[PDB]
C-alpha cells in the first residue's frame, strides 16, 4: 500500500522493472532471483533435488552432472564434526594482568554450569557449550559457543551474551564492555578463528568415484584430478596466499542454495571455506573425493527462511521449519546438502578442466 | 510453458510458495528478496537512493542512519586506485628453469604489445593491463589483468587468457596447461593476491564527521569511535587471524547491493575485503572515517544485470547497461557507490556500537 | 682431535678465521656471537641483565633505552596465559566417517585419563592437557598439547605420541600412520593454529609510561605512539597481510635472547610472534604499553642451553636448568624475560620513530 | 680491555663459561656455537661444503644424508626469480583523495628516472628498480624496491627512501612521514607481501630423484613421498592456516647457514618461507623435487659477515665479499646455496618420515 506510494516518490529515475505486486508485506518493491534444481543429491540414503537460485544456468547445469557421477558411485556420506554459533564481545579492564583474571574465571570448569544458566535464558533452544578468552594486552575477546536448535541464532548468542556480561559485574564490575562483536567471532569476514576452530556447523562430505566411471563418464584419469587437485586448489591456493580457499568454487555452489533457502547471503564469506582432497586409492583405480568445510552457517528457521519461496526450497529439501525428531536436525541436515551440493560442484568443474587437457 | 511442467514433475514434496507466474524466461520458479532503500548517499557530488535487496530490514535502516549522517557532513568522496579484472591459467614444463623462460619471457617490457594484440582479439573491450608469472616448482602461475568496460569480463578475460595461451605454442610447445585457472587469480575466494594486489575496481571512500554531528547525531565522541576502530575492526580481526577483515559488516551491504543490482553473488567473498580507519583530525576535534577495498567486482552489463528487477535498481543509481561516455565508467561509479554505501553501513553500526557504552 | 684433522681435509678453500680451540665436543669448529646487555629490565619485581647475541651493537643500545625508560616506569608485568608444547600427527583412513570416529573418541572426556597414563610414560615430566582431532577428508591432524617441564620437550612429547598411537591400534587397527608430524602443530613455521591456540608459553607483558617520562624522556607524546602504533603495528601489517606480524621488530629481540640462551634459533618464526598495543590511558595523560606473544618455546634443559657459554647467559638471568621451586618454572619465567625484553625493544624503537617526525 | 672490567661489574650472578678471551673488539663476552659440514652438495655444476652452525647435530647428518642423495642424482638446479631488498615508509595527507595523487605521481613511469637519480645518491651500489605506493584511507605505504650489490642492504635503501622522501616536499608539502617503516616491507615479520611479492633474493631450487635411489637409498616410493608431501606440506600447512609455510624444516637449514654465514638471524622469519613440491615424472618412474623461496634477505658484506669466524664459513662456499664478476653475485649465489640446502634438508626429513610408515 504504503511501499507503493513510496516507489512513485523515488520516481519524482524509472525503477519501473523492479516488481511490486506478488510479495506479501521500508519495502519498494523485490527482485526475482531464477531457481534451477541440481539432482538426485544422493546423500547420507536420501536423494534430494537441490534448489540454487542463480543467474548463470550453466552453475546448475555443472552441479547436475557432479550429482549424477555421485549417483551412479554410491552417492555421498557427510559427517557433521561440530554444531555451535558464536559471538565474541571485546571487554577491557586497566590491565592485563586484570583482564586475565577474567579469562581464568570464565574457563575454570567448576563455573560452567552457571555461567551455562545464565546463557540459557536468552531462550528455550540457547544451550551454552563453551567459552574460549583471548587476551590481547588489557583487552579480553570472549567466543561464546552455543547450540541455537534450527534458528541460525544470532539473536539468541547475542542475549545470553548480555545475560553473563549483566552477571560478570558482579566479580568484575571494572571490566568495560567496549562492543557486543570485537571481530573474533568472526561473523561476515574471512579468519582464521572460523578455519581453525570452526562456526556453526563443521561438515566433512566424500564419494568414491571408480575408475571406470571416471574414464568412460568424467573423461579424465584418477591421476589427472589428483595431480590437477594438488596444483589448482592446494599448491595454487598456497602460491596465492588463501585463507580457506583451498577448493575451485564452492562459493558458486553455496551462495546459489543460501539465496534460495533464504539464509543470509553476506555468511557465504565464511559458509563457502573449504578444502577440496582428492585421492587415489585401491592401487591408484579408484578417486576419494572429499569438501571439509569448517564454517558452514545456516538455519532453517527465521530470517528470510519464513518467506513464501525461500519456504517452498527448504520444504523440497525436507528441512523446513524446526526439527520434531529433535532441534537442530533440519539445520545439521541443512548443512551437508549445503556440502554434498559443493561436492558435486568441486567434481563438475574438476573434471570439466582435469578433461579440458 | 516446460519450466512449469517440470514444477509439477518435482511434486510428483509440495514447492508451492516458490513463484512461477511474473519473469520472462533449466528454471522451474524464482524466488523473491523485497528491496530497501538507503539515502541520500551523497558521493562525489551526487545524490544516490542506494537499492539493498535484504531480508533483515533493520539493516536498510542502519545504512540510512550513516548516509543521513554523511549528508549532513559534507558527503563521501570515492577515489578509483585500480581498475582491471584478472585470470591466472596454471601451466607447467619438465623443470623450474624452463618455467622460468616463460616468466622472464612474459614479463619483458618488449614482448607486452604481441602479448596485448594476442589478447585484445577476445573482444572489442578487452585492454589487457600487465601479465604476472609466478613460478612454483616447474608450475607457473600467469596472472593476467585486463580493462573489460562495463561488463564483469570473466568470459573477455578467458577468450584473452587462451588467444595467448596458443600464440605461446609457437616458442613454447613442452608448455603444458593443467588449467584455465591455477586458484592465484583468486576467483570467488579469500587470497592474499587480491588484498595485495587488486582484482576488479580498487576503491577508497572518505568522509568527515564534526565533533558536533558525532555528540548530536551519534550520541557518541571521536575519541570512542577511534578507539573502538583499533579495538574491533584493526586489533580485533588481527588477534581473530583475519585476511581482508579489518571492517565491521561491509559483507552486509555489499551483498545487499549486489543482489539487487544482479551481480554475482558469490563474488561477494572477495568483493567484501575491506579496511576501515578512524581518525582524529583537527586537534581531536572532528574524526577522518575511510573504506579501503582492494577487489570490488561489479559490471552494469551482462550476467543478472539485464533481468527486468535488477535492471531497474541499476537504472536508479544511473549505472545501468553500457557506459555513453567511455566505456567501463558505469561499473567503476557502481564501484564507487558500493564503497560509500559500506561507509555509511560501516560508520551506521560503529557509532551503534560505540554509543551502547 | 679429529674435528682437528677433519679441517685440514676441506682446506685440501681456507677456514682460518673459524676458531677450532676453547670448545669442549661432526664439529669442524664453532662461530663466535658477541654477547650484551641490556638492563636493568625490572619485570614482576624482580631486576634483570638481559643478555643479547647480536652483531648489530645498536639493538643492544635500543633495548637499554626501553629498560630504562620501563625502570623510572614502575617496571613490565608479564601473565602467562598458557604452558604447553604441541605435536601433531597426520594418521588417515578409507573414510572421513571413519576418521570422523577417532576425533569423537580422542575428544571423548571419559577417555582422557587414559590417553594421559598412555602419554605420561614418555618422561617423568611429560604431562598430556589436551588432544585437538582436526578432520581433512579421511585424514586427521592430532594436537597433542603437554607441559614438558624446564625441557622445550619436543622429543618427549614425540615419545608420548607415539606411546598413544601404538595403543591406539587396539581400537584402530585400519589407522595408516602417514607422519608424526603433518605441520598442524606448526613447528618452526609461521602458522594460525599457533596464534589463535598458542604453542608453548603464551605471555602477556606491560608498563605504563607517563606523559611526563613520554616527553621529558621519549621525545614524543602519548597521542603520537598510539597513533604511530595504530598506523605501523596494526594498520600497516594488516595492509601487508601479516600473520602474527602486528609488532615492530620481536624477531630481533626474540633472536638475540635465543642465541645467548641456547634456544633453537629456528623457533624463532613462530617464538618472534607478537601484537604491540598502545593506548592512551588516565584521560589522555598517560600509555599503556604491551606485548601480547601467544608462542614463546623456550627451555633451560637440554639442547644447546647446557654448552658452557649459553649456560653462564640462562645462569644471569637466574633460571640456569631445571625449577627446584616447582618444574617448569625457570621456562616459563625465561618466556616473561622475553616477553619484557621485546617490550622495552618496541617502546624504545616505537619511540625513535614517533620522535624523529 | 673495558669489557673484560664490565664483566665483573655484573658479577658484583656468575657468567663464567661465557668466554671474553678468543674475539677482537658494549660487549661483555661472545658465545660459541659449533659447526657441521652438510656436504658434497651439487648445484648448478658445482661441490659446496654447506657450513651449519647449530647445536642439534642430527640437523647436520639429516641435511648430509640430502647433499647424498642429489650428489647422485644429478645434483641440484637453482633459478633466482627476482633480486631486491625493499623498505615501505608510511606517509599520510589530510584526505585518501590527496594519498592517491602520490601514489600516481609515484607509478608514472615517466617521473621514474629521476626519483632513480634521487634514490641512487644512498650509494655507488644502490639502483632502484620499482616504487609500490599502496593506499589506506589517507595513509600510503610506498614500497620501494632497489638492487644493493652484495649487502643486504637495509641502511642503503632507508638512505635513499629519505632521499625520494625530502626531494618529494617540492610537489608534496603536506605529506607528513609517519614513520620510515610501516611495516608494509616487511622486515624481520611474515607479511603476504613478501609471499606474493618477493624480498631479496626469490630463487627456486630443483632435482629430479630416481626411482631406483628412491628405493634403494632412501628406503621409500615415488608414490609414498608424493603423497606425503601433499598431506603434511600442502594439506597439513592448509589445516593449520599457514603462510609461507608450505614445507617440512626449511627454518632448521636457513637459521643454520644464516649463523654460520654471519646473516641477521631475525630475517630468518621470511628467508624461511617455503613452498615444497613433489611429483612424480616419466610414467611415475622417478620424483622432481623443488623449494620455491621467495624471501630469501642474505649479503656477503657488511654486518656479521665480516667477523673472523663467520667469513671463514663464507669463504668455505666461495662468496666471502663483495663480487669481482659483478656486484651482488656473491649475495645472489648465497641464496641459492641457501635454497640447495634446504632441498636436500626437505629430502632427506620427507623420506625419513615417509620410509618410518
Ligand atoms: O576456476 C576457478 O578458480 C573458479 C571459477 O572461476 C568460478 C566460475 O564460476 C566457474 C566457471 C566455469 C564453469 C561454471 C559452471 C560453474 N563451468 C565450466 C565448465 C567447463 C570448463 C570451464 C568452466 C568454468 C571456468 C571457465 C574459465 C575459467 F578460467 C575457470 C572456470
Ligand atoms: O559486529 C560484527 O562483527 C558484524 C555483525 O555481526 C553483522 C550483523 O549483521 C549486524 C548486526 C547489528 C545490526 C544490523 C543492522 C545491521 N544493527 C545493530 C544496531 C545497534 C546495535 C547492534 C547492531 C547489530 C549487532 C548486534 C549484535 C552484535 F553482537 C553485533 C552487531
Ligand atoms: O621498522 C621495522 O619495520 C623493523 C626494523 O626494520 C628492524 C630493524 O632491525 C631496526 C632498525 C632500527 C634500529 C635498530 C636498533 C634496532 N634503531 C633505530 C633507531 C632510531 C631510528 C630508526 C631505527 C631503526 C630503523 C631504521 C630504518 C627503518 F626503516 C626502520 C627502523
Ligand atoms: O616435522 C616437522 O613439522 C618439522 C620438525 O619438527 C623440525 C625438527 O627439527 C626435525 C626433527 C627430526 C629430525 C631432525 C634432523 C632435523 N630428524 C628426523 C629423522 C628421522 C625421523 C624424524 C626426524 C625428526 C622429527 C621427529 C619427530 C617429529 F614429530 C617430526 C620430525
Amino acid at each position: 500500500r504504503a511501499a507503493s506510494i513510496r516507489r512513485e516518490a523515488l520516481q519524482r529515475r524509472s525503477i519501473e522493472g523492479l516488481p511490486l505486486d506478488g510479495f506479501d508485506y521500508m519495502p519498494v518493491g523485490y527482485i526475482q532471483i531464477p531457481v534451477g534444481i541440481a539432482g538426485p543429491l544422493l546423500l547420507d540414503g536420501y536423494e534430494y533435488s537441490v534448489p540454487m537460485a542463480t543467474t548463470e544456468g550453466c552453475l546448475v547445469a555443472s552441479t547436475n552432472r557432479g550429482c549424477k557421477a555421485m549417483f551412479i558411485s554410491g552417492g555421498a556420506t557427510s559427517t557433521v564434526l561440530k554444531d555451535g554459533m558464536t559471538r565474541a564481545p571485546v571487554v577491557r579492564f586497566a590491565s592485563a594482568r586484570r583482564a586475565s583474571e577474567l579469562k581464568f574465571f570464565l574457563e575454570n570448569p567448576e563455573n560452567f554450569d552457571t555461567l551455562a544458566v545464565v546463557f540459557n535464558r536468552s531462550s528455550r533452544f540457547a544451550r551454552l557449550q563453551s567459552v574460549k578468552c583471548t587476551i590481547a594486552g588489557k583487552n579480553a575477546y570472549v567466543r561464546f559457543c552455543c547450540s541455537t536448535g534450527d534458528a541460525m541464532g544470532m539473536n539468541m548468542v547475542s542475549k545470553g551474551v548480555q545475560n553473563v556480561l549483566e552477571y560478570l559485574t558482579d566479580d568484575f564490575p571494572d571490566m568495560d564492555v567496549i562492543g557486543i562483536s570485537g571481530n573474533f567471532c568472526s561473523d561476515k569476514k574471512p579468519a582464521a578463528v572460523n578455519w581453525i576452530e570452526g562456526r556453526g556447523k563443521s561438515v566433512v562430505c566424500e564419494a568414491v568415484i571408480r575408475g571406470e566411471i571416471v574414464n568412460k563418464v568424467l573423461k579424465t584419469s584418477v591421476a589427472a584430478l589428483v595431480e590437477l587437485n594438488m596444483l589448482k586448489n592446494l599448491a595454487g591456493s598456497a602460491v596465492a596466499g588463501s585463507l580457506g580457499g583451498f577448493n575451485a568454487h564452492a562459493s558458486n555452489i553455496v551462495s546459489a542454495v543460501f539465496i534460495a533457502t533464504g539464509q543470509d547471503p553476506a555468511q557465504n564469506v565464511e559458509s563457502s571455506q573449504c578444502i577440496t582432497m582428492m585421492e587415489a586409492i585401491n592401487d591408484g583405480k579408484d578417486i576419494h573425493i572429499s569438501v571439509t568445510m569448517p564454517s558452514i552457517e545456516v538455519g532453517t528457521v527465521g530470517g528470510g527462511t519464513q518467506l513464501a519461496s525461500q519456504s517452498a526450497c527448504l520444504n523440497l529439501l525436507g528441512v523446513k521449519g524446526a526439527s520434531t525428531e529433535s532441534p537442530g536436525m533440519n539445520a545439521r541436515r541443512l548443512a551437508t546438502i549445503v556440502a554434498g551440493a559443493v561436492l558435486a560442484g568441486e567434481l563438475s568443474l574438476m573434471s570439466a578442466i582435469a578433461a579440458g587437457q
